[PDB]
C-alpha cells in the first residue's frame, strides 16, 4: 500500500517548503517517498536535490521528441534520504493552459511504473489559486486521496482553502478524494492558531499542525536544503517532525463542508485578525 | 479618448484594494472611471458600491436565460464618485476554466456600448497567478493597453510580475499592450522600495508608487469603503492620491525584458530581504 497525498494552497503560502521538509522528516523516519511537482514555478524539489530546480517532463519530452521517448530512469531523480523527485512543468505564460503539464506528467508516471510497491507516500505539490485544468486533475481523476491545504490567517489563504474544498465536494460521487487537514503556516499573528482550528471545524476537518514562522527556513533554503538536513537540531526541524508524525497517524479524511464568504468574514472578525 | 488599464498581480497582493482606492482618487479628481472585475473572488467593486460584493455577469446571465437577455443598464452599478462597476464571475471550482467568465464579460461590455466616449479610464482587476484562458485575454486580445503590476518584496510576487511580463512580450507583435509600471504594496520590510525599483529597472519599467502598509485600510474595508471615502484626511488617502496623479501623468509604456530566476534570487540576496 502507498498513500497518495496532495498539498494545495495559494501561491507563496508555503506549499513547497512545507512539503519538502515534511517529506525529509518522513525519509528520516525510514519512509520511501516520491514528490511530484505540479506547480509551473517548478522549484518543488530543489531542497531535496540540492539544486537550482529540476528540468521538467515538458522540457525533457521536447528535447527527446515525444514523452514516449523518455525513460523513467532518466526522469526521476533521488536526493536527501532517497526521496524521488519529478517536476511536471507547463507552458509559458500566455500559451495554452497553465496546468496542461500536470496531466502529461501524472499519466507518464503511471504508465511507466513509477508507483512501485515499495513506495510509502507520494506527495503532489499543486498550485491552488485556480481549481481547473491540470490543477484540478489530481482531484477530478482520483490521483490524490488525501488533500492537505496549507493556509494562514490571511483571508486569501482561507478563501483558497474553501475553494479547494468545493472542488473536493464536486467530485465526491466517484473516486475517494478527501480532505485530510489544514496546515497553518504562521504569519506570526495573534490567535492565528485558533482561527485555523475554527476554520477547520467549520469545514469538518482539523488543523493537523501549526508551523511557526522561523528564519532558519531562509538560511537552509539559501543553501538549497530542507531544515531537516541543514540543522537537524533546530526547533523548526522538530516542528516538521511533529507534522510528519501526525500525517502518518491521521485517519480523518472527510468530504468537507464549504462555507460562505459571510462565515469567512465572521471568523476573521471573531479572532481579531 | 479613454485609457484602458489593467491591474495584475498574485492573489492577496493588494490588487482590489489598490485599484478601488486609486479609482476613488481619480473620481475625486473629476475623472469618469469604470472598474471591470476579472478575478473569480468577485469582490473587486465592493468598496465603491458599499456592498458585500456585486452579482456577476455569469450569475445574471444564468437567471435571465442568455447573456444576450441582459441589458447593460441592469448590469453596471455606480457607487462612490460615480464610478461604474461590473464583475465577470466565473465557474465554480473544479468546473471548466476559471477564466471563462472574463471573456464573456468583456465581450458583453463591448457589444452593449459600455465604452462610452465620456469615460476617462477603464481598470480591469485581473487574477495573475496563471496567465492563461480568460485571465490572459486582456493581453492576448488587446483590451488593456497599460498594465500595472502590484507586487512586494515577496519572491512569489516578483515571480508573478515576471510571468505577466512574459505574457506581454508574447503578444507584442500585434496590438499595443505594454507594461506601465510596478506598484509596490509594502510588507513593511527594509529596502523593499529599493528592491522593487531595481526589479522595475531590470524589466525596463519603473516603480510608479510605493504604497505603505497601513491599518486604516482594514478599518475602511470593515465599513465597505475606500480610504479615500472613509477618511479623506488619512495619510494613506494622500498615498493613493499620489499614485493616481502618477498614473494620470505616466508616459512610459514598454515591452518589458523578463529576467531569469537567477536574476530574481540575486535581487533578493542583494537587498538583504
Ligand atoms: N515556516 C516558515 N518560516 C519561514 N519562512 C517560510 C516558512 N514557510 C515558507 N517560508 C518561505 O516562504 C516563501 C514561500 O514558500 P513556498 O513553499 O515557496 O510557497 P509556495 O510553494 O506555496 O509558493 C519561501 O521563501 C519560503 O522560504
Ligand atoms: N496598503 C495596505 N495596507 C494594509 N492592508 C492592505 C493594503 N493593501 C491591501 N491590504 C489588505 O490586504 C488584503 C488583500 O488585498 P486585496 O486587494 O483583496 O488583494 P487581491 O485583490 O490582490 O487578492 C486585504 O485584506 C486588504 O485590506
Ligand atoms: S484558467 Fe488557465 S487555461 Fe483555464
Ligand atoms: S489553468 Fe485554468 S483551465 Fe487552464
Ligand atoms: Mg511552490
Ligand atoms: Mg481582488
Amino acid at each position: 500500500a502507498m498513500r497518495q497525498c496532495a498539498i494545495y494552497g495559494k501561491g507563496g503560502i508555503g506549499k513547497s517548503t512545507t512539503t519538502q521538509n515534511l517529506v525529509a522528516a518522513l525519509a528520516e523516519m525510514g519512509k520511501k517517498v516520491m514528490i511530484v511537482g505540479c506547480d509551473p514555478k517548478a522549484d518543488s524539489t530543489r531542497l531535496i536535490l540540492h539544486s537550482k530546480a529540476q528540468n521538467t517532463i515538458m522540457e525533457m519530452a521536447a528535447e527527446a521528441g515525444t514523452v514516449e521517448d523518455l525513460e523513467l530512469e532518466d526522469v526521476l531523480k533521488a536526493g536527501y534520504g532517497g526521496v524521488k523527485c519529478v517536476e511536471s512543468g507547463g507552458p509559458e505564460p500566455g500559451v495554452g493552459c497553465a496546468g496542461r503539464g500536470v496531466i502529461t506528467a501524472i499519466n507518464f508516471l503511471e504508465e511507466e511504473g513509477a508507483y512501485e510497491d515499495d513506495l510509502d507516500f507520494v506527495f503532489y505539490d499543486v498550485l491552488g489559486d485556480v481549481v481547473c485544468g491540470g490543477f484540478a486533475m489530481p482531484i477530478r481523476e482520483n490521483k490524490a486521496q488525501e488533500i492537505y491545504i496549507v493556509c494562514s490567517g490571511e483571508m486569501m489563504a482561507m478563501y483558497a482553502a474553501n475553494n479547494i474544498s468545493k472542488g473536493i465536494v464536486k467530485y465526491a460521487n466517484s473516486g475517494s478524494v478527501r480532505l485530510g487537514g489544514l496546515i497553518c503556516n504562521s504569519r506570526n499573528t495573534d490567535r492565528e492558531d485558533e482561527l485555523i482550528i475554527a476554520l477547520a471545524n467549520k469545514l469538518g476537518t482539523q488543523m493537523i499542525h501549526f508551523v511557526p514562522r522561523d528564519n532558519v527556513v531562509q538560511r537552509a533554503e539559501i543553501r538549497r536544503m530542507t531544515v531537516i538536513e541543514y540543522d537537524p537540531k533546530a526547533k523548526q526541524a522538530d516542528e516538521y517532525r511533529a507534522l510528519a508524525r501526525k500525517v502518518v497517524d491521521n485517519k480523518l479524511l472527510v468530504i468537507p463542508n464549504p462555507i460562505t464568504m459571510d462565515e469567512l468574514e465572521e471568523l476573521l472578525m471573531e479572532f481579531g485578525i
